[PDB]
């Protein structure tokens, strides 16, 4: 097999060993979780991050401070992880989606004005595989119709967006640490981030049980039981071993992001001759007019077939199935319209058309994994592979 | 200070270690939380067993299987920790209070009886420091009701209810291991239990992001992207580090259930001449009628001053206060009216009167820890510091 992801040192590990023979395991008894937050805002531009369960509850909890529910319709992408969408389905509230780029696989401004309605009060924005959305666009769009937005960039850490990172743009933005995720809390993990004091408190208590920031914090107590639930809320908390490993994953931020851009760069670069032969669409964000002073943080690498001009004996699917068969990885990628799911059926949520760029992307996508262990010699086997099956498609 | 809890070996810092290198972290990607998952069960003579994130996703999992919401009431108690409570408000169901044993401090047959309506759907049952709920009451009163019955098992494991475990006799058992509890998986974790195949893949589902058990493991898959997600559902899994702490510690429940045992033993043995005299009521379930063939599981062990005995200078208070200061850890323990908490301001939850028993216990309640790393040394100067000051009262 390639090198794995995730791949955990022995420094991550001596770390959870130490957290837990500390036996200050929690988020109440440590401080790992504490500092992970305040590391994380600085690193991800924000005022404030709070350390979540998952990236799905990362959702949740800012649609619960956001006050969406019932009758609100929130915009969504189809060609996503199912949270990014099910976490609407979970509040109440009514998911309604937005087409994509045909370049990047986000929703743009132009679709997600195609949807819009009195009764739309936010957007869930995801940076698809660490590109990010056109947050000048959507921002602007939410500014001019009252709505609230929340960045999904759980497949997007070390993205940014004219010079910012991704997360801190929308009114919040939500995190995961998944297992095979850009950084990998031990299993699972979550977070958001913002910057309005408000939603930060909001989200806070709702994940600790409606325990009130300002009553833990800000508030004289006599000795004995003290009161603290001022709302309801949730357990939706991090532990302490999946925060230290945050801490630490932060600070190789910097050399992931570089390893998955060179890894990423290569086999653009292979792709390149098999786009002039028409074989293969290969956008690339450094060398979009539009994604200036933007960075990609390349969670997985996309290339699409052209499926007009494959030989009829060719196809997207054939194509993987060969890249397989020489000892790459190789995927269709994301769910491309989650919609079809039958969790959709008879709901009233899927659209009454496919949605066509979504689908199309379904049918053309190619997936490659750019992850920072990945070797020389396993960069080079996969253009060696995309090299092989498309000389082979060109005769 | 005494002997901490938790107190986490070296046997199982090198277990989360091996976990951690083996990169095998995710519930998907490793098979400790499986395993896990069929030891709990056995362990816990239930047919089935999900891991999940902690004990309060555990009650919001059984609520959403048993399909309660709007407009159906819950029977709670007032004496537990508040998520016995939020998780019914949080799934848009109303919780109905009712009143506790004065002996037990567990909502009773007779308390539960009185705030029954035709809207009543669920009783969720708090084992309430390890002391079994009367199950053969409640179960009978839910047969003539109709009734859904969830035990809430997380400060109860090890205890037995005439010759079965707390968790397999209501329709689903709530566990948490968070970080004190009697199990304890490395900061936060949780289970449910049941012997209804049905409700099984309900919360198996519900936990996964609406993942199908049965499109996961009973059906033939197409190569390429599989469709799972055939209803909604979220993230409330448990890690692998989590999981193979819990195996660990399943293997030393018969030993730290009787070291908890011992310990209450030695402590109730010396506040038996301190009830002769009128001071403290001291019941022991094993020399209750009601709960022969039953037995404790010991999180915490509560006796409980005769305020009126006590002289003018003295309180319940003032008994925390000296015996903290002579060294020895001593608290009022649980909430007892957890209905007075803030976040039921305005929802007209409250119910008309304070409930008398659930007022009374936490006025008098003083709470012991009985934890297996406590020294006999430890256990003796817990028992020399209440001769110590019961004599000062006496004298
Ligand atoms: C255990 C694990 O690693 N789960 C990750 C994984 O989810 P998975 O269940 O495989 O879902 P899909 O990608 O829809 O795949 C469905 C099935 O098709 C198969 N498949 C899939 C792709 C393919 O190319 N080929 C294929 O055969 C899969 O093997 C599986 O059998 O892939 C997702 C993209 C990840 N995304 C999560 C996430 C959250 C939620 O974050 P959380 O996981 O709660 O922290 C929030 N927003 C965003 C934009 C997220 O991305 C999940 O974390
Ligand atoms: C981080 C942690 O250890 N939390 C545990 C702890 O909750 P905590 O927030 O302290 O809540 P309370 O006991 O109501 O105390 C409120 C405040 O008064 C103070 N206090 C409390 C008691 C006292 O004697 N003196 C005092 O000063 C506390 O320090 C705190 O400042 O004490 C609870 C009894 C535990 N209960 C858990 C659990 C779940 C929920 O499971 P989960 O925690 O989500 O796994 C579901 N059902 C059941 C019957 C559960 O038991 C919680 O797990
Ligand atoms: C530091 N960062 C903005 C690139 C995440
Ligand atoms: C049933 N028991 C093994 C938990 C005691
Ligand atoms: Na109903
Ligand atoms: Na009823």
């Amino acid at each position: 097999p390639f090198s794995p992801w995730p791949s955990f040192t022995q420094i991550e590990a001596d770390a959870v060993s130490r957290v837990l023979l500390s036996n200050q395991v929690n988020y109440w008894t440590g401080q790992e979780c504490r500092q992970f937050e305040t590391e994380f805002a600085e690193w991800a531009d924000s005022k404030y991050a709070i350390a979540m369960g998952n990236g799905t509850l990362a959702l949740d909890v800012a649609l619960q401070a956001l006050d969406i529910g019932a009758g609100d319709e929130v915009i969504v992408t189809p060609r996503t992880f199912i949270a990014s969408i099910s976490s609407v389905v979970n509040i109440g509230a009514t998911p309604v989606f937005s087409d994509v780029d045909e370049a990047t696989g986000n929703i743009t401004p132009e679709s997600i004005a195609a949807v819009l309605t009195d009764k739309t009060k936010g957007i869930v924005c995801v940076h698809l595989a660490g590109w990010p959305c056109d947050m000048d666009g959507i921002m602007a769009l939410a500014d001019k119709h009252n709505l609230y937005v929340i960045e999904d960039c759980a497949q997007a850490h070390g993205a940014t967006y004219k010079g910012r990172s991704v997360g801190s743009i929308g009114h919040i933005g939500a995190w995961s640490f998944c297992q095979d995720k850009i950084m990998t809390t031990g299993g699972e993990g979550g977070m958001v981030t913002t910057n309005d004091e408000q939603l930060w408190r909001k989200m806070w208590a709702y994940k600790d049980h409606g325990k009130s920031y300002a009553a833990v914090y800000e508030t004289d107590h006599a000795p004995g039981y003290r009161w603290l639930h001022e709302s309801f809320g949730t357990n939706w908390r991090m532990t302490e071993m999946q925060a230290v490993l945050g801490r630490i994953q932060l600070k190789r931020m910097p050399d992931w992001t570089a390893k998955r851009t060179a890894n990423a760069q290569t086999i653009l670069d292979a792709c390149a001759k098999w786009e002039a032969k028409g074989y293969l669409s290969v956008p690339r964000l450094e060398e979009s007019v539009q994604f200036a002073d933007s960075t990609h943080a390349y969670y997985k690498l996309y290339v699409y077939v052209q499926s007009d001009n494959l030989p009829k004996e060719w196809s997207r699917d054939r194509i993987i199935r060969e890249i397989n068969d020489l000892g790459v990885p190789c995927f269709s990628g994301s769910a491309s319209e989650v919609y079809l799911e039958k969790a959709f059926d008879n709901t009233g949520l899927r659209p009454e058309n496919r949605l066509p760029v979504a689908k199309q992307l379904g049918e053309t996508s190619l997936m490659f994994l750019v992850h920072p262990t990945l070797t020389e010699d396993e960069i080079k086997q996969t253009v060696q592979a995309i090299d092989g099956v498309f000389a082979n498609i060109h005769n």
